[PDB]
């Protein structure tokens, strides 16, 4: 199967015992997607909504901040994307209530003839990618190890929960992580954008995929060698995200001695042995039946974190908060 095939996705959504159209918080309208703009009111079903400003632009969608006094977000996309609403609904259903804070809730979905509007939870302090870019514009240039390791551990923990729900995110990268006000109180880190996600419960047991991402660079290890894959795509995504935090550029992998490893000479990289082991396990998965333990991966990082950064993490996050606030004020 091609898990991103529009026909397959249509067939899957069509044959659900509980289709998206049946949800109490789904709203189907027989009209075009209304014009949405910053600083403008517009009718959304029974409720009138005021659109504040554009928060971010993804590969497909626009995400606006909005209010009815609680503020929320509107993810707008052409054509409609009921699939992301499905996945988001399943994820929050399958997740333990204590895990849901690490992800974005969808309050409702408004589906139109030519597009859709998903209403969901707001995270106020920008993407992880933006945080990385904020460090570029400082003398220290790169995020400090205390934060990088802390975020990395949270990422491993996050996808362990998602995979426990038998879901694949399918697009794990820096701009799909958001920081919220909880960070001011890796607590406020959240993983969003389930548009390309895969629900493995909709396929037979042990199903695998061969389909490849469009770009040669964003392809995981299995894709680059036409090998089959399922959950390994999220492992590669986490590894690539961590690599961006470390080096401020996207990860490109090479093959040496049958082993896959990131390029770059890894100069000026502290905890070298920790990261080599981290990238080794994440990028060298024997097969779909031998996925490395996400818990164990996190424990090894946690060992180094506890050894060096428990007393310093406080100042490190305060430093970042100042940069985030400076960014938000502008
Ligand atoms: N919950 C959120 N709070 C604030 N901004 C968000 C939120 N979700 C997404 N965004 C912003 O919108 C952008 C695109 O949304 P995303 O879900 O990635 O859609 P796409 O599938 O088009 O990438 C993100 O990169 C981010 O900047
Ligand atoms: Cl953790
Ligand atoms: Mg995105
Ligand atoms: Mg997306």
């Amino acid at each position: 199967p091609n898990p991103w095939d529009d026909k397959l996705i249509f067939k899957l959504l069509s044959g659900l015992s509980k289709p998206v159209s049946s949800y109490p918080n789904t709203f189907e309208w027989q009209c075009k997607l209304p014009a949405i703009k910053p600083k403008t009111e517009f009718q959304l079903g029974s409720k009138l909504v005021y659109v504040h400003h554009l928060l971010g632009e993804g590969a497909f969608a626009q995400v606006y901040e909005a209010t009815q006094k609680q503020k929320f977000v509107l993810k707008v996309q052409k054509p409609a994307n009921p699939w992301e609403f499905y996945i988001g609904t399943q994820l929050m259903e399958r997740l333990k209530p204590s895990m849901q804070h690490m992800f974005m809730k969808f309050y409702s979905a408004h589906l139109f003839q030519n597009g859709s509007v998903l209403v969901g939870e707001l995270y106020s302090y920008g993407t992880l990618l933006n945080a990385i870019n904020l460090y570029k514009n400082t003398p220290e240039k790169v995020m400090p190890q205390g934060l990088v390791i802390s975020f990395a551990m949270r990422m491993l923990y996050m996808i362990e929960q998602v995979h426990d729900c038998e879901i694949i995110h399918g697009d794990i990268k820096p701009d799909n992580f958001i920081l919220g006000n909880g960070f001011l109180e890796s607590a406020g880190l959240a993983l969003i954008d389930l548009g390309q996600s895969i629900d493995m419960k909709l396929f037979p047991k042990g199903t695998i995929f061969t389909a490849k991402c469009e770009t040669s660079g964003f392809q995981c290890v299995e894709m680059l060698s036409n090998k089959p894959w399922n959950y390994q795509i999220d492992y590669f995504g986490v590894a690539a995200t961590v690599y961006c935090m470390l080096f401020g550029t996207y990860m490109k992998v090479k093959n040496e001695g049958g082993e896959c490893k990131p390029e770059g000479l890894f100069r000026r990289l502290p905890h070298l042995d920790m990261w080599n082991e981290f990238f080794h396990v994440m990028l060298n998965i024997p097969d779909c039946h031998h996925l490395p333990s996400l818990d164990l991966l996190r424990q090894k990082l946690k060992k180094v974190f506890q050894q060096h950064y428990t007393n310093k993490i406080r100042a490190l996050r305060n430093r970042l908060i100042v940069l985030l606030l400076e960014c938000k004020r502008s």
